[PDB]
Parts: C-alpha cells; structure tokens; sequence
C-alpha cells in the first residue's frame, strides 16, 4: 500500500533535483570560459554527459514512474513506446562514446602533448560532440524496429535470437568496449603523468585525469548492474531477478539525479585542497610569484601538509624570508606547531636564517617554545653554532638554562658540538642571569 507510495516520493523527487541539477550544469559549463584549452573541452564531454542524464530524467523517469511502477496496461502508444528504448539505447552510446572521447583527447594531451598540439581544439572537440550525438542516434534507431505495442503492452516484435543480437552489440560497444578503453588509457596517462609531475596547461591535466578518474568510476557504478541486468537476457534462460531489474534501473536515475550535486560538491572540496595544495608546494620551492597569487585567490594561510608543516614552516626552513614575510602579512600563525612539536622559529633557527628569525620574533614567535623533544630554538642555533642568532635570541628573553628530555642544556649542546665562540656567549649571558636573579 504504502511501498507503491515511497517510491514515488523518491522517484518524484529524483526528478525534480535531477532535471534542475543537471540543467544548472549545462547552463554554468555554457557560460563558463577557461583560459587553458583542455579545461574548456574536458567541460565540454562534462556538458554532453549532462545532457545524456537531463534526458533519461524528462523522457524515460515519467514513463518508468507510471507503466513500470505506478500502473502495472499501456498508455504512450507505439511512437511513444518506440521512442522510450530509443532515446535511452540513444543516451547510452552517447555517455559511452563521451567517456571514451574524453580519455582519448585526455591521454593524448599527457602522451603525446606534441602530436595533440597540431590536432586537438575547442572548435574540432565541440563539433566532433555533435558527431557523438548523431551517431548515437544512429546506433539507437534499430530499437524502433525491436520494439512495438501487443495483446495493451509495449513488448519486443522480433525473434529471442536477433533481440539477444541486439542487446549483445548494445552492452559491448555502449559499456563494455568503452569501460576497457577508458581504464586502459586512464591508467596509461596517470602513471605518465605522476612520472611527469616527478603549469597551466599541467593544472588542467591534473584536473582533467582526475575529473576522468571520478566520470569513469561514477559511470560504472550506476550502469553496470543495467548492463548486468541485460547480459540475463542475452544468455540466461527465482523472483531476486524481478527485484535486481527494478534496483538496476532505478540506480540510473539515483546516479542522474545526485551526480550534479556531486561533482558540484567534490569540485569545490578538491578545489579547496588543489589551492592549499599549490600554497604548501610554492612557499617551499621558493617561487614567491604564485604565493602571492595563490593567497588573493583564497588558499588558507595555515594550511598543514601530512607531517603538520604550514607555509611558515617550509619557508622558514628553506629561508624564504620574502614569502615569510608575505604568510605572516597574509594572518599566517607564527607559534604554529608540527607533528614533533616544531615552531617556524625552530626552523629559522635551525637552518640559520638570521632576518626570518628576527621577524618571527617580531611577529611575536614564542622565544622558550618547547616541542615533545624537549628542544627549543636556543638549542638549534647552539647545535648548528648560529653565534649571531644566539644573540638575537638571547636579547628575545631565551632561557639559557631550560635543559630538554636528553638532560642537555644549549650550553652543554655548544660545548659537545665545540664551537667555542658561541659557548663563550651563553657562560656570560648565563652569568648575567645569576647577578639579575640575584
Ligand atoms: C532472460 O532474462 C533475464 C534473466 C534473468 C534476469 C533478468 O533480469 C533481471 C532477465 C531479464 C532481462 C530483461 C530485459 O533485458 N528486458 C528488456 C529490457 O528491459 O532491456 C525489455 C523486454 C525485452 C524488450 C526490451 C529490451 C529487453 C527485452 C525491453 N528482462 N528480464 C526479465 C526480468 C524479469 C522477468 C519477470 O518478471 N519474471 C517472470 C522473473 C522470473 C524469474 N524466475 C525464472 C526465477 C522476466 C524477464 C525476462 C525473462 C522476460
């Protein structure tokens, strides 16, 4: 009683979310502009896909929500009956054909960049998806003939055999054909691509391997056990198969419908990443150019790689003072920590960047800060002998006794590592100590 009802809900609300999300996507893609070539035309396969799903909702959903669920005789005649399994034979060939398309244009640029370069194009790509659509069209029109109305139900109108040709020839070169090309060639160019790796155009593939890696994956998810569905009737010859069939074809529109507000979703949290990503990458290479750039687009000043180093940490640890400078204009964090428990002033004091570390300390870098070690910043410049550091550290209220979890105080550090000059220091600045204590 109430099951006939719960999946109308469902299968009224896929509808609605799926024809505006899709719509959305096709109208943003239409007015979206990108400066580099292989972003535009991977959102053009991205559009085409969009509309293959548009489709499948405003055509297909109704007659599936009505004839297949609603109302077990029927009531779209022979055209209508013809023109259901036509259009979705039709958008499978053209989703299929887009996914393949899209990883041949997609590898081409990472494996052949040359070659692609004297043939690819916006203007070839856009009009080569509208070849796509026709030939999809053409590939669907035999189902017309497959299919018609009977003694009142829309039923096949040919022999077992050539409707188990048909299907056969369908499921090959409309999933089977494309799934094994896409997967060759989407692991063929990411392994050349991540050996590559190890800008703008390189941005847009690294966008573009792993927009592919997310269409392939989405696209056998939802069309798979469809097409598992209709291998049955191909080969196969109690009641599971009457609740796999319903499963199997609902999961078309589940996947139609969500797809949009997904890929608008990962879009935006990989965005958010890939930005963060680029900041971490630019501030410790050095190439302050992009770090400005990246900061303005709106990257987290205190992003954090896997180890806990922010821009702060690398750029100080490298001595970018230059880029320093700029994260802490930026509101970067100057008592930031890492996984051992290490502030930028540890680093600057580490490596020996004697401007970084009066910045920090200027920034208000705590001077005494302590990681899980036990070390603090006095110690590294003692370590390293940094004899020009140790004094601006010292001048910076530095505690010349505060000893670590090895029981070594920066003195005993500058005495076991000899330099001479730099112990001189802390037994006088020590000294000093013991005369304002006393
Ligand atoms: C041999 O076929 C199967 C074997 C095992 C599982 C299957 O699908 C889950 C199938 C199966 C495949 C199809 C199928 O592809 N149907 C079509 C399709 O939807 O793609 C339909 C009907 C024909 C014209 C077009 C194109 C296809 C053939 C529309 N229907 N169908 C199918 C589904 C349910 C029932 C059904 O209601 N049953 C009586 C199930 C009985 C199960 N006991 C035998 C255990 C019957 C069939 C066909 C055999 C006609």
């Amino acid at each position: 009683i109430y099951s006939k009802v719960l999946v109308t809900a469902i299968y009224l609300a896929l509808f609605v979310v799926g024809t505006v999300g899709n719509g959305v996507t096709l109208f943003t893609l239409a007015r979206k502009k990108s400066l580099q070539s292989l972003q535009s035309r991977v959102d053009y396969y991205l559009g085409s896909l969009a509309l293959s799903d548009l489709l499948i909702l405003l055509f297909a959903l109704p007659v599936d929500l009505y004839n297949f669920i609603w109302v077990h005789p029927w009531a779209f005649g022979d055209a209508g009956c013809k023109g259901y399994y036509f259009l979705r034979e039709a958008c499978t060939y053209a989703t299929a054909l887009n996914v393949v398309s899209l990883s041949v244009e997609l590898y081409l640029a990472i494996c052949h960049p040359f070659k692609a370069k004297t043939l690819m194009s916006r203007s070839r790509t856009k009009k080569f998806i509208s070849a796509i659509w026709l030939a999809s069209a053409l590939l669907a029109i035999p189902m017309l003939f497959t299919m018609g109305l009977q003694n009142l139900v829309c039923t096949p109108i040919v022999d077992t055999a050539t409707l188990r040709v048909v299907i056969q020839l369908n499921t090959f070169m409309s999933f089977l054909f494309p799934m094994l090309v896409a997967s060759i060639l989407n692991t063929v160019a990411a392994r050349r691509l991540t050996v590559m790796v190890h800008p703008g155009r390189v941005q847009a593939l690294r966008r573009g391997v792993l927009v592919l890696r997310a269409v392939v994956i989405a696209f056998v998810v939802c069309w798979l056990p469809y097409h598992v569905r209709r291998l049955m009737f191909v080969y196969i010859s109690f009641d599971f198969y009457h609740y796999f069939y319903m499963l199997s074809n609902a999961l078309v529109y589940v996947s139609a419908a969500i797809n949009p507000i997904l890929y608008n979703l990962a879009e935006d949290l990989v965005e958010d990443w890939e930005k963060a990503r680029k900041l971490l990458e630019a501030a410790r290479k050095g190439q302050d150019d992009e770090v400005r750039i990246l900061l303005a687009n709106g990257a987290d000043v205190n992003t954090a790689d896997e180890t806990g180093f922010t821009p702060l940490h690398l750029a100080a640890w490298e001595g970018h003072l230059g880029i320093v400078e700029v994260l802490l204009k930026n509101g970067a964090d100057v008592n930031a920590n890492d996984e051992r428990g290490h502030t930028p002033l540890h680093l600057a004091a580490y490596t020996g960047h004697l401007e970084i570390v009066e910045v920090l300390l200027k920034n208000g870098a705590g001077v005494n800060a302590t990681d899980v070690i036990g070390t603090a910043p006095l110690h590294l410049a003692a370590m390293w002998g940094h004899l020009e550091i140790v004094e601006v550290l010292l001048k910076n209220g530095a505690d010349v006794n505060a000893q670590d979890k090895f029981g070594k105080t920066p003195f005993d550090l500058a005495i076991d590592n000899g330099n001479e000059d730099i112990a001189e220091v802390l037994q006088k600045a020590a000294t000093r100590e013991l005369e304002v204590l006393f």
